[PDB]
């Protein structure tokens, strides 16, 4: 009887739009917390400290103390025991600290904790930890909202994000920074899950698509904000503070939004449900049918396809969250990137969807994985002088993976007995959040050659997409 009550109280109108506006400004700043590791953990050019240079012909002094490296650069991990003045065999690891290049970034976490050379694996692990935190928090919060309400959990998760972010920028050692970020990730996962549930709960008939696409396009405008606030704030201790502070301001105003009116009925909190419904009626201005509500009415109210879908989400997480958290290897000008991604994404997603869906439902699913995977794979062959070509195939490569998110959120999930779709979209997101933890771990394989990470990162989407043609 709840849909009839919702029709009696509103639908579309004013409040159902104010609520949407009030819970999407925070989803731009959840994508400034996830992809900040391209600007707060960026490896600059690091050389070895020398007593000759850098105080107790600059070019000759640099050439005599540091042996030449393989990639046409001074060595980043070794120095000469004694100035080899024979240069008009014996090398010792750096023992006086590195010297970094401060020309685009002032202080990253790499600069402050020396996560270079031998201690290199720790950098692709500080992201897998965060994704594991998101995975854990998206599973714990599921069993903590059906008993504590759907609005209180969001309000407290805002405060948790704010406090954990404001604390994580003031730690003196790596292990604690790898734990407070875990807490931030769990709270962020809770925020996203509850925002989606609240967005759908209050809306009927006009929500099947529109509502769950508004969360996914808040991410695309969020990237453009990461680029901008990093063009501006350049340090790393003043970036986490500036990103985590707005969540406290969101927490204060989050005390006025009404709670879900469908959860209040199944628990017996009829009186407050009535208060919430009448309050919503006044904002919606449809104060004509609301006189009907007199407690009693609310008292009466109180396999192959499945496997194909999971593989598709796994491939989005593995490839996107591994190749996008190192946009320093897909080209240059990191600030210009992370902003063209969303601007490409929205026109690309809309235009690709409109044209391809007319071919068929399976064709759109197939062409949204093989195309970006092949675009990424065809990036190795390009020589490192057509930057427009190497960067363009990267921008368009990563942007087109963002249309797989949409073409498997609404257009798909019908490939089942078709009762209701909130059965398997949930199980799909478990895979995508678990392929992201098994994500940047592939980037640990930069040794044994450097082409292999990109090769795997392009092959996996291609095989996953080509397996979708085997539906029967
Ligand atoms: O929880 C989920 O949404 C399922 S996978 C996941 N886990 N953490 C995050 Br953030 N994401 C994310 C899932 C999907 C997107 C699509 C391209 C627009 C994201 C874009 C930017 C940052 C994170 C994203």
């Amino acid at each position: 009887a709840f849909p009839e009550l919702l029709d009696r109280v509103g639908g579309r109108g004013r409040f159902q739009l104010l609520q949407a506006v009030a819970l999407v400004t925070p989803i731009l700043w959840v994508t400034t917390q996830s992809m900040l590791e391209n600007f707060s953990a960026a490896v600059p050019h690091h050389r070895c400290w020398v007593p000759l240079l850098d105080n107790s012909g600059r070019d000759v002094l640099l050439a005599v103390s540091i042996p030449p490296g393989p990639d046409q650069r001074p060595h980043q991990c070794l120095r000469f025991r004694q100035p080899q003045w024979q240069l008009i065999a014996d090398t010792e690891p750096c023992e006086d600290g590195w010297v970094y290049d401060h020309s685009t970034f002032r202080s990253t976490i790499v600069t402050t904790w020396d996560l270079v050379c031998d201690s290199q694996a720790l950098r692709p692990m500080a992201q897998s930890i965060f994704l594991a935190g998101i995975l854990v928090g998206a599973a714990v919060c599921g069993h903590a909202s059906d008993r504590f309400g759907r609005r209180r959990v969001l309000t407290w998760s805002y405060l948790l994000v704010s406090v954990s972010g404001t604390i994580a920028a003031l730690m003196p050692t790596f292990p604690l920074y790898c734990l407070f970020r875990f807490l931030v990730a769990s709270a962020v996962a809770g925020v996203m899950m509850n925002t989606a549930s609240l967005l759908m709960e209050w809306t009927s008939a006009q929500a099947g698509p529109l509502m769950m696409t508004l969360n996914a396009l808040g991410f695309s405008f969020g990237q453009v904000l990461t680029g901008s606030v990093a063009y501006g704030v350049r340090s790393w201790r003043m970036l986490q503070l500036a990103v985590s502070a707005p969540f406290f301001l969101f927490f204060v105003y989050s005390w006025w939004l009404p709670e879900s009116a469908r959860w209040l009925i199944t628990v017996g909190r009829l009186d407050q449900s009535l208060r919430e419904l009448q309050r919503v009626a006044a904002v919606n201005r449809r104060k004509a049918e609301a006189d009907t509500l007199t407690v009693e009415v609310l008292r009466s109210a109180m396999r192959l396809r499945t496997f194909i879908s999971m593989l598709c989400w796994f491939a989005f997480g593995f490839t996107f969250f591994g190749l996008a958290l190192d946009l320093q290897a897909l080209g240059s000008n990191i600030f210009l990137l992370q902003a063209l991604i969303g601007i490409v994404d929205l026109p690309v997603k809309m235009g690709s969807l409109l044209l391809l869906s007319r071919l068929g439902r399976r064709l759109c699913q197939a062409s949204s994985l093989v195309l970006p995977g092949l675009c990424i794979l065809a990036n190795i062959l390009v020589p490192r002088e057509m930057g427009i070509l190497r960067s363009s195939l990267a921008v368009l490569g990563l942007g087109s993976l963002g249309a797989a998110f949409t073409c498997v959120t609404i257009f798909s999930s019908e490939l089942f007995p078709t009762v209701i779709r909130m059965t398997a979209v949930g199980l799909g997101q478990v895979a995508a959040r678990g392929g992201a933890m098994l994500g940047p771990l592939v980037r640990l394989l930069g040794v044994y050659g450097s082409w292999l990470p990109l090769l795997v990162y392009g092959v996996v989407p291609v095989l996953s997409g080509l397996a979708a043609l085997l539906l029967p």
